[PDB]
């Protein structure tokens, strides 16, 4: 599990095609490292205080691990 603690204006990626929901995330780390930078990806801007959602099997339709943590 990653469950990094996002820092306002930070840029984090969800995916529309696997996430469960809209508030589904990664870092900029996984992201890059992850199946969904081929995907429909959509970037959001940190307000602060949200957290990386890589290695949460609930939140993913599929890729839930980014390299770095699978
Ligand atoms: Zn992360
Ligand atoms: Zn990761
Ligand atoms: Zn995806």
């Amino acid at each position: 599990l990653c469950g990094r603690v996002f820092k306002s204006g930070e840029t984090t990626y969800s995916c529309r095609d696997c996430a469960i929901d809209p508030t589904c995330v990664l870092c900029m780390d996984c992201f890059q490292d992850s199946v969904h930078k081929n995907h429909r990806y959509k970037m959001h801007t940190s307000t602060g205080g949200g957290f990386c959602d890589c290695g949460d099997t609930e939140a993913w339709k599929t890729g839930p691990f980014c390299v770095n943590h699978e």
